[PDB]
């Protein structure tokens, strides 16, 4: 899964 | 803002 | 599932 | 605002 | 189910 | 306002 | 069921 | 106002 | 059943 | 005003 | 049954 | 059902 | 049933 | 004025 | 004014 | 269902 | 004004 | 569902 | 203004 | 889903 | 403004 | 997915 | 501004 | 911002 | 994926 | 998986 | 500005 | 910024 | 992958 | 795997 | 500016 | 900047 | 791979 | 594997 | 400026 | 800068 700003 | 699975 | 700002 | 499954 | 602002 | 299942 | 503002 | 099942 | 303002 | 089942 | 303002 | 100003 | 101003 | 089901 | 289902 | 100003 | 499903 | 200003 | 799914 | 200004 | 998936 | 200004 | 996948 | 799997 | 200004 | 800024 | 994969 | 697997 | 200014 | 700035 | 793989 | 496997 | 200014 | 600036 | 593999 | 296997 993609994670941005985590 | 955080974005997961987008 | 997608999660934004969580 | 948070958005889940949208 | 979708959840916004919860 | 919160929105669930909309 | 949908829930708004609950 | 709250709205459920509408 | 629908519920508004309850 | 509250509205149920309308 | 419908209920308004109860 | 439609709801306006409720 | 329709409801106006209730 | 409020309008429901109109 | 709020509008739901219109 | 559509929701405006809720 | 907020608009959902419009 | 679309969400504007929520 | 925020726009989701538009 | 697209997200603008979230 | 941020733009995701546009 | 594309991300601009995130 | 940052640009990813554009 | 951090980006994972994008 | 391309990344500009990240 | 790709990792940027982690 | 930095450019990766462009 | 660090880049792994890009 | 190409990297400029990284 | 490639590693830049790690 | 640095250029790699260009 | 360090570059490994690029 | 080519490297300029690294 | 290639190593630059390590 | 340094040039490698150009 | 050091270069190994380039």
């Amino acid at each position: 899964t993609s994670y941005v700003g985590v």
